[PDB]
């Protein structure tokens, strides 16, 4: 008998990737007594991983948690929930009509800008091989990340761009020039579009109604970039992405003028972080034992793929309504 993953690679989990799964295949081999052999496809996209799965052609898959049901029809049950280290300033999960989002990239703000990410160094700044040590609470898993929208420029265009957003002025803000990702990316366009929609009041229009009323004020630009194209000076990313975003000797998240600004404006509403997804064409057996595997692993730090992409841990999914759609739809509504 012969399983098929769907698995993304980040730092260096292709150097560890096959040994990784002879002992995941072990593992599976011992708790079903018979020989199960995995092997894995790369496979970046969710929605590629789900199709995979619906078309009994891969047997398991962590995919964004937004993208995913749980449904009798489906072909494919929520099975376990990933877990990733807390950051320091963001141990606790809340939201806009909390207060604290702004607060939040303020504090971490204290801990990024000194010293400035160029200067970082893989010691002094306990790179794990995968994060910055620093940042995070590594006696803290939590099951949730956020957005956050990074800004830069000169030190009286940072002061236009806070006036403007604390004024609540949409059009005011939007001059400025927004970088964004795909439409469908969570932490590059759609977790900053609601932000702005609780935020904003009328005048806000949506983001793609704004992008297509006014195109040249909106452009892709990843985070680690921002500052290279001047005329954009807003960008989304995933939260905190120079944590595990390696600095190494032009630098990322480093403006064209070393007198120019750059910090976190604010956080966004938070998601529930990567959910693996199994087959029904696996009984429930099997469905388990290959969530126990993970978990397990994670349990004895044997977990050599995990932490490569942020998963620290895992825990079983037991009612997705609860675990999953409430926490869902209190960002999206
Ligand atoms: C160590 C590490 N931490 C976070 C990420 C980014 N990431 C991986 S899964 C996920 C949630 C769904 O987007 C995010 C933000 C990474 N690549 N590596």
């Amino acid at each position: 008998n012969t399983l098929i993953f769907n698995i993304s690679l980040d730092h260096n989990a292709d150097t560890s990737i096959e040994k990784f799964f002879t002992v995941f295949s072990k593992k599976l081999s011992g708790k079903l007594n018979k020989k199960i052999n995995v092997n894995f496809n790369i496979v970046d996209d969710s929605f590629t991983k789900i199709n995979n799965i619906q078309a009994n052609k891969a047997d398991f898959a962590f995919v964004n948690s937004q993208a995913i049901a749980s449904n009798n029809w489906f072909g494919y049950t929520p099975l376990i929930q990933t877990l990733t280290t807390a950051f320091k300033e963001d141990l606790e999960l809340d939201y806009y009509e909390d207060g604290n989002l702004q607060k939040k990239a303020e504090k971490t703000n204290l801990l990024f800008l000194s010293p400035p990410y160029k200067e970082w160094d893989d010691i002094k700044q306990k790179w794990t091989g995968n994060r910055y040590d620093f940042l995070y609470e590594p006696s803290k898993l939590v099951s949730f990340y956020r957005s956050m929208i990074l800004i830069t420029g000169s030190a009286s265009e940072i002061t236009a761009i806070k006036k403007a957003w604390n004024e609540k002025n949409w059009n005011q803000f939007m001059k400025f020039g927004i970088g964004h990702g795909q439409t469908n990316s969570a932490s590059r366009f759609e977790l900053p579009d609601l932000l702005f929609r609780k935020h904003f009041a009328k005048n806000y229009p949506g983001l793609q109604n704004a992008i297509n009323s006014d195109p040249d004020k909106f452009a892709v630009v990843r985070g680690r970039e921002i500052g290279i194209n001047k005329n954009i000076k807003i960008v989304f990313d995933d939260a905190n992405s120079f944590s595990w975003t390696q600095n190494i000797k032009r630098p990322f998240y480093t403006p064209i003028d070393p007198n120019d600004r750059l910090e976190i404006l604010t956080y966004s509403d938070p998601l529930l972080y990567d959910i693996g997804i199994v087959s029904n064409n696996l009984s429930r057996i099997y469905q388990k034992a290959i969530g126990e595997i993970f978990i397990e692993l994670a349990q004895s730090s044997e977990d050599l793929y995990g932490p490569s992409i942020g998963y620290n841990g895992y825990k079983m999914i037991n009612d997705f309504e609860k675990e999953v759609v409430e926490i869902i739809e209190k960002t999206y509504g």
